């Protein structure tokens, strides 16, 4: 699915990442962890154009294809996701509205027919059904004691109603125990087989929560160390923990 | 179309609007200025919709009804508006088609027909005109030194094609994008529209000249009059206000 | 929910609605209103699929389906309905019988379990008790005086037995308060939040209702539309004699 | 079969029948002629019992019972027809399916065998044969150029289908088509057997130069004043009263 070799990426004319390499095949739940700003989030910044950092090396391959040639929004249609976030007051223009908008900008992409507002409310009622969510997650309020985990909500819930075929997570940012609660547990109900995650963390403790399938140590724009799940003790045995 | 009668807001239960009034009547163009953190900008918030302004006290009366009880959305459609930023690139989807979607939930706001994407584009196209503006002004991109007047550009833009009976224009935040904001609002100007501008200097006013012009200080409207208002101040040696 | 774009339709050769649109979705309660010419009954007879009304422009969808190419009786299947008459009397057969087998045509047609004559008739209890209405609706014969609210019981106990998800009712009858007021209750007593309503009506009915919108028909065209408070907007902007 | 003695009617107070005497037998057609508003109408009217009006004096006796203590059902079940319309669009319920179920709620009241769907479509089939009728009669439709024709065709099948021994035809409409007045006088002579009768009215026209009635009666001024044979309408064409 997605073969990166030899990536090197700049932001604001400074070296981040250096070399990275990694390979990541359907069905796959990848953790990449490690000391912060040593090229945790450029990295999945850099598989969705969004910001605009500059390559100066390596490949990065997406099903064959140059990934690094699409934009943003093209990228969106190859497959690659990475959670956003809901226009603000536009007339007209509800979050579900626009998640619905989002659906069918893909699969027109892709070239398939898109959802009209009743088989997309269907679509809505399931996955939402699926993922015990709030029923009115789109329209919904919360005080702040909530804002942590609800912004994630959201987040899987784009996951669960765009049909991605890779999806980046960028779950690095206040030690909320019930945000990374629903992170893990979205991941887990969108784990069928074909689909890939990258999720990306400092943090290390979601990863006794949802069991990745690998786990990369990242390093000053490179990946040390990877292994299974059980990467993390074979390193605190071999006298590596600090890792 | 809009009274304000001693207005109170509160942000985060913090005292921010102390008791603000204000009047606007149809083919006028108000200034509001003042000291940074005077509550300026919390008034145009107040005006247009929350994130978390509680109004603690007073009226806003916008053509007869009341304002506060309304949605941001809703009051775009009853015709009191503030430039929205467009949603994220989505691929195949231009902005094109957000500015169709405001401009019909408007529409059926107020109780006319809806438009196609023909008769849509139309509209646009005719503004667009108007406003002389780069005919691809919804797709295309700038350079970074370009950021900010093309931000000013679709707004305006907004401006023209869901014609709002009043427009909030909050700038506290670029010659170039003076410019535009300066001479849109010269263009949408018809004698029936109205205008609140929250300017933090004076000078854009140089370029569109208001009927008023307010100082806020402390949360209130301390100071009003015509354009004069500004150089009287500056004699009597209160530049900074 | 349900979409009506550019609708043209003729009757007697004659044109009557003109490019009329309208969307209509869960939850709302709509009211037509207008002179005797802008046919706001035509309007409610081509939506429920009356067999004398041509299209000749325009488009009816519902959930998402062509509307027009379906018979009156798929229609209420889909959730489309608007009162019947019940059929000329014959003897030891009740009116019962016939609403029982409207709920089992429209059923069927949503793939479901059709009922039997005990559990129809215990529903139909049900729905009585609930409506608070004579026991002996569909049975009993009425004093003169009172047929006009009998009627429109009646097609209030329909739509409640028969749970349309858009509402059609014609209110442009030949003015009195009795049915009216029956009219009013049933509709409040219908509303749950997701069924919706269309109201086609010549004059007050309006304010024991408050719609969610108001529609005024000009000749086959829809022109102002809005809030209950247009009503009162167009009476106070001069415009009094658009409704009524 | 049917005795007729001494009857008076009013409608909405005003009197049309005043002591109206008349005796149809097993195998008689009559045909009732006069001017229009005249009673005739109303004497239809009166017999099948829809919507019917204030007998205030008279008898009416059928098959040796007091017809007017009937239901409008009950006579039908006591064997009087008049031609009906189908209800329309409840879901459900076409055509077919109501005539079916008009016929076995008459053969119920009778006490015969009921009909299921099988045997049913026979009977049907088999009359649509007898009458030479349309075999989609009951779900087609046409222009109104044969408008007229076809609501007599539906009229003269229900007649066939019911098994009625006394039917009663209102034919003292106007602007009526030759092509519908001869639907209905081919229909009465192919369920002419001789054992059910049939009272017409029809002055408002000339179907009679086509069956040949047995009687013809002269209503006017709300009594049978005159009445003969098939050749009455000569006698009278023939003594200036034409005009009656």
């Amino acid at each position: 699915m997605l073969s990166i070799k030899d990536l090197h990426v700049s932001v604001e004319d400074k070296a981040i990442l250096r070399g990275l390499s990694l390979d990541v095949h359907p069905g796959e739940v990848h953790a990449i962890m490690g000391p912060n700003g040593s090229g945790k989030s450029t990295l999945s910044a850099t598989l969705a154009g969004r910001e605009d950092y500059e390559v100066t090396g390596g490949t990065v391959e997406f099903k064959g294809k140059d990934l690094l040639a699409l934009s943003p929004e093209d990228r969106a249609g190859e497959g690659i996701f990475m959670a956003f976030q809901y226009p603000v007051e536009i007339p007209g223009v509800s979050n579900q509205f626009f998640l619905q908008t989002a659906l069918n900008a893909v699969r027109s992409y892709r070239g398939q027919e898109t959802l009209d507002r009743f088989d997309f409310q269907d679509l809505m009622e399931e996955k939402i059904a699926l993922l015990k969510m709030p029923e009115d997650l789109l329209t919904r309020s919360v005080n702040v004691g909530f804002s942590g985990g609800e912004k994630k909500r959201n987040d899987i819930l784009q996951m669960a109603v765009l049909e991605p075929e890779l999806c980046i997570l960028d779950e690095s940012d206040g030690l909320d125990i019930d945000a990374l609660k629903v992170v893990a547990d979205g991941v887990n109900s969108l784990r069928d087989g074909k689909r890939s995650f990258i999720i990306v963390t400092h943090y290390q403790r979601i990863l006794d929560y949802i069991k990745p399938d690998y786990v990369h140590v990242l390093y000053q724009g490179r990946i040390v160390k990877s292994g299974d799940f059980t990467l993390v003790k074979q390193l605190e045995e071999q006298g590596y923990g600090w890792l």
